[PDB]
């Protein structure tokens, strides 16, 4: 009689076809090998299910009213302290958190809808930690603070820094310790187009575009330093970012 309902996060819940004397619906789900069960006052598969792991950890699956979001939580055996939390949001991005013995977040993995990831590890009580962005073809490494994520690529005397602010806004900067005006790279960030323009000797050399698709493209300027030439090329590997900083 039960109705199978498809959930975000590659899960399924079975909901009773009819409500009980309280007006409520029974919910059953199998997550990995774990059986979870619950009761809901909605008929569509939303609500709360609970179970226990073989090691007595408590498990809770919460499904939002519109089935847009799921939260899968694991707790200590008394149910008081979080051990892990995975939220799949309505855009199908996910956040996976682990918690120290006190239940403070110690690790957070964000998986975007396109599969690229922000990996935050060794998170401390001030929200600082290590950071890695996992892109298609390459990874960017850096640090996390409560103000921003800073991912760094070095090439020669040039340091490229991609910042992701606490609000999610991106800015990019370039620093070059080359003190010679003939060769030193400088760069300007255009927040409107998410483009870093690199200049050498008062002429633009290339545009690095940080796309909404979580890719980077590079396009050269003509020797005149004012017009772009050719067409932008998508970076596929870390060596190509380094080449763009030469």
């Amino acid at each position: 009689n039960s109705v199978s309902v498809d959930l975000p996060g590659s899960m399924k819940v079975l909901v009773s076809k009819s409500s009980n004397a309280d007006g409520k619906y029974d919910l059953i789900a199998t997550v990995d090998a774990l059986e979870l069960s619950g009761t809901s006052d909605k008929n569509n598969g939303s609500g709360v299910l609970e179970g226990v792991k073989a090691d007595a950890s408590k498990v809770k699956l919460t499904i939002s009213d519109d089935l847009g979001q799921t939260t899968l939580e694991v707790f200590k055996s008394d149910g008081s302290t979080l051990v892990s939390k995975k939220v799949t949001s309505k855009d199908k991005s996910s956040t996976e958190e682990k918690f120290n013995e006190k239940g403070e977040v110690s690790e957070k993995i964000i998986t975007r809808a396109d599969g690229t990831r922000l990996e935050y590890t060794g998170i401390k009580s001030d929200g600082s930690g290590k950071a890695k962005e996992v892109l298609k073809g390459y990874v960017l490494e850096g640090t996390l603070t409560a103000e921003k994520t800073t991912l760094v690529v070095k090439e020669g005397t040039v340091t490229l820094s991609k910042n992701i602010s606490k609000s999610g806004a991106v800015s990019v900067e370039l620093n070059d310790t080359d003190s010679s005006a003939a060769t030193k790279k400088t760069a300007a960030w255009n927040s409107g187009t998410s483009t870093l323009t690199i200049t050498v000797n008062s002429k633009k050399t290339k545009d690095l575009v940080f796309t909404s698709s979580n890719t980077i493209t590079v396009q050269q300027y003509d020797s005149n330093g004012t017009s772009l030439e050719g067409s932008a090329v998508e970076i596929t590997k870390l060596d190509e970012i380094k080449n763009a900083l030469k």
